């Protein structure tokens, strides 16, 4: 029985835009859950946020987390945006709403309730974890069946 929350994450698309998915694997008090689902036009980057996203929102308790996701666009977006964006009010230097804002607050929201340690694998060297993720975001993306309702051409 593991003492931290493992989560792994992975999000494809076959268009920009185009319809996706993501596969998300927690391990989470003694289970192993798995959450993938397919939306008929989003982005690779809405998807690998979505992962994200799903499988922090179903921790009902803080919990101490290790993330382990090999999506750059995560990365860029904790290690160098997120905190200049927060204290800009989450607008670009132009002004407008940064984009995926929806994702990246919501996603924000639920950081904010645990202690996270991220784990940045590499595409080609992640566990076997990571793999069965990749696995099920391309199976959803190739039968989609929700909405993503924030995806503008748009913002």
């Amino acid at each position: 029985m593991l003492k931290q929350v493992e989560i792994f994450t992975d999000g494809s698309c076959l268009g920009n835009p185009g319809p996706g998915g993501y596969g998300a694997i927690l391990r989470y008090r003694g289970r192993e859950k798995t959450f993938s689902a397919g939306y008929t036009r989003t982005t690779n980057n809405r998807m690998e946020l979505m992962a994200a996203i799903v499988a922090l929102e179903a921790l009902k308790e803080h919990c101490e987390v290790i993330l382990s996701t090999d999506s750059q666009y995560i990365r860029q977006g904790i290690t160098q945006w997120i905190h200049n964006w927060k204290k800009r009010g989450w607008k670009t230097a132009d002004k407008k709403p940064v984009k995926n804002v929806d994702l990246w607050q919501r996603l924000d929201a639920a950081l904010g309730q645990h202690q996270i340690k991220w784990e940045w694998v590499k595409g080609h060297a992640g566990h076997p974890e990571n793999e069965r993720c990749d696995e099920l975001a391309r199976a959803a993306a190739m039968n989609p069946t929700l909405e993503d309702t924030g995806y503008q051409v748009e913002v």
